[PDB]
C-alpha cells in the first residue's frame, strides 16, 4: 500500500507537469516524450527511502494525534517525490562531473528536475498554509548539501582537514539534512505536527544516522568486492576523506602514516592495495565494529527522549533507523 | 546614484551570506574568502542592465505612485541581485558545457549561485507580504529559461524546426522572461503596485524587446569581427536556430538551401565563408534593419497602450528599450 500509493501519486505529478508544459510552455510532443522519459530514468529505480520515510511519519501522526487523512497522505507523497527529485537532481551532477550535446542535455536535466521540485510543490500545495515554510526549509537544506559539497571536494585541497569532527561536518552538510531530517520534518508539515517535537533530538538523531551511515558505506567502500558492492570502490584513489583515512591516521605510526601519504589517492592498483593493506594491519575494520555499535547506542537512547513528548512521531524514525541498521 | 547604491547593497548581501556560513554553516576562514571570491568573479563586472531595471521601475513608482521609499529602494537592490546572481547562475552552467576538482567546483558554483538567491530573498524580504509571491514567479521563471535552454540546444535534433515562430520561442523562453520579464515585475512588486499594470502589453513588450535583442545579437554573431564584437562568433559552426538562418531559408534557391544544408555546422573556415556568403549573397544585413524596424514600432506603440492605465511604468520600460535600441 505504501510503495503502490507512492507510485500512483507519481504518474499524478509527472501528468501535471507534463501536461503543463504542454498546455502553458508550448512544448512539443517529441520533447515531452523525451522528458517523461528522463524523468523515468533519473527518478525512478531505486529505493525510494527518503520518499517514502516522509509517508510513514505522515500515517504515525494521523493515526496517533475524517477527510483530513486522504489530504494528509496525498500531501506527504508529493513531499516525498519533492525529495527523489532533488536526489535526481543531485545524482545527474554527479554524472558530468565524471558543442557536446549530451553534457548540455545532462546540464539540462539537472536544471530542469530542481524546478520541478518547486513546481510540483507550488501545483498540490498552492492553498496549504505551510507552502512559504515548506519552500523556504527544502530550500535552506539543498543549499545546506551545497555547502555540504564543497566541504567534501575540498577535503584535500586548501591530510590537515582529515580529521573526525570535519568528517562529522561532511557527513551532517553533504547527506545526512536532506536524507534523514529533511524526510522526518516533511512528515511533520503536511501532518501540521511540526512545533509537538523536540527538534534538537531530531536533529542531532539525523546526523548520527547519516554518520552511521556514512561510515559503513565507508569501509565497504573498501573492502566489499565490486560485485557484492554494486559498484568499484574508488575512495582510495579518489582521495576521500573517509572514515577509514582519519581512523587510520590517529593511530598509525609516524611511519605508517608517511607511507600512507605516500600511496594515497593514486590510482596505482598496487599502491591501493598497499593502502587497503595498512588499514588491514591497523585492524580498522575492528575499530569499525565498535565504531558503530557506539552510534547505534546514541540513536537507540535519543530515540526514548523523543517519545516522552512526541510518542508517535519516533515510531517512524526508529522504522528509518532500522533501514539504516 | 543608482549604481553607487547598488554595489552598497552587494557589500550588504555578501556580508550577510558569508557571515552566515560562518556562524550557522560552520565554514573555516579559508573557504569563506574562497567563495568571496568568486562570487566576485561571477556577479561582478557585467553592465548590471537586470539589476539596475528593477531599481529604475520601483524609484518611478513611489514618486509617481515618508519612510517606505527608503524601505522599496532597498527591496529593489536585493531583487536586483538576485537576478544578477541568477545570470551569474546561468553564465557559470555555459562554461562547464564549454578527480578533476576544477569542474567540480564549477558546478558546486553553479549551484551555490543558485541558492543564494534564495537566501538573499528569505532573509531581507523575510516579513515582507510578497516573500512567497516573489517566490514563486522567480522560480517560475527560472523553470521558463531551463525549458527555453532545452528549446535552444534540441533546435537541431529531434532544419525542420528552423521557423520564425520556433525562434521565438526560443528568444521567449530562454532569454526574454528573465531579462526583460523578470526585471520589470520584481519592480512592480516592491512597489506593491503589481495588479495596477496591464500583464498582457507588459508580457508582449518583453518578448518584443528580447526577440530585438536577440536578432541584433545573430547578426552581430555573424558580421561583427571578433576584437569589436568582444568574442568569437561561432553561431554558424554550432548550427544555431538564428534569425540569419531562418530568414535565409525562406528566401534562399532550391540550390541555395542545399549549398547552406551542406556547409552549415562545421568547423571548416570555408564552410563557414561559404554560409556567410550565402547570406551576403541573400542581403540579409538589409532584411535586418527592415525586420528590426518594424519590431521597434510595435515597441513604441504597445508603450504608450501600457500609459494609459500605469503611467509612471512605463517611463522606466522606456529606459530599458532604450538600452537595447
Ligand atoms: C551534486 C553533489 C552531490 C551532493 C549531495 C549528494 C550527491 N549525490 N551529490
Ligand atoms: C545554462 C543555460 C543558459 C540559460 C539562459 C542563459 C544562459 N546564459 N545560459
Amino acid at each position: 500500500m505504501p510503495m503502490q500509493m507512492f507510485m500512483q501519486v507519481y504518474d499524478e505529478i509527472q501528468m501535471f507537469l507534463l501536461e503543463e508544459l504542454e498546455l502553458k510552455f508550448d512544448m512539443d510532443p517529441n520533447r515531452v516524450r523525451y522528458l517523461r522519459k528522463m524523468m523515468d530514468t533519473t527518478c525512478l529505480g531505486g529505493k525510494y527511502n527518503r520518499g517514502l520515510t516522509v509517508i510513514d511519519v505522515a500515517e504515525s501522526l494521523l493515526s496517533l494525534s475524517g477527510a483530513r487523512r486522504k489530504r494528509v497522505l496525498h500531501d506527504a507523497c508529493v513531499c516525498g517525490w519533492m525529495i527523489e527529485f532533488l536526489q535526481a537532481h543531485y545524482l545527474v551532477e554527479d554524472d558530468i562531473m565524471d558543442p557536446d550535446v549530451t553534457v548540455q542535455c545532462a546540464i539540462n536535466d539537472g536544471l530542469l528536475l530542481k524546478s520541478w521540485t518547486h513546481m510540483m510543490a507550488m501545483h498540490f500545495f498552492a492553498d496549504r498554509p505551510f507552502l512559504q515554510d515548506l519552500l523556504c526549509r527544502f530550500n535552506r537544506v539543498d543549499y545546506t548539501t551545497a555547502v555540504g559539497q564543497l566541504y567534501d571536494v575540498t577535503s584535500m585541497f586548501d591530510f590537515a582537514e582529515f580529521t573526525l569532527s570535519n568528517y562529522k561536518r561532511i557527513v551532517k552538510y553533504k547527506t545526512a539534512y536532506y536524507t534523514y531530517l529533511l524526510p522526518l520534518v516533511m512528515g511533520l508539515i503536511v501532518s501540521e505536527a511540526l512545533p509537538t517535537v523536540d527538534m534538537g533530538v531530531t536533529e542531532e538523531l539525523a546526523m548520527l544516522m547519516g554518520e552511521y551511515f556514512q561510515v559503513q558505506d565507508d569501509v565497504m567502500d573498501c573492502f566489499t568486492p565490486p560485485e557484492r558492492l554494486g559498484k568499484v570502490g574508488t575512495d582510495i584513489q579518489d582521495a576521500k576523506c573517509s572514515w577509514l583515512a582519519v581512523t587510520f591516521l590517529a593511530k598509525a605510526s609516524s611511519a605508517q602514516v608517511a607511507e600512507f601519504k605516500a600511496n594515497y589517492g593514486s590510482g596505482d592498483s598496487e599502491k591501493v592495495a598497499t593502502v587497503r593493506r595498512l588499514y588491514e594491519e591497523a585492524d580498522l575494520q575492528g575499530d569499525y565494529v565498535a565504531y558503530e555499535a557506539a552510534v547505534a547506542e546514541q540513536v537507540k537512547e535519543l530515540i526514548e527522549k523523543l517519545r516522552l513528548c512526541s510518542p508517535g512521531f519516533a515510531a517512524s524514525v526508529e522504522t528509518l533507523w532500522g533501514k539504516t541498521y
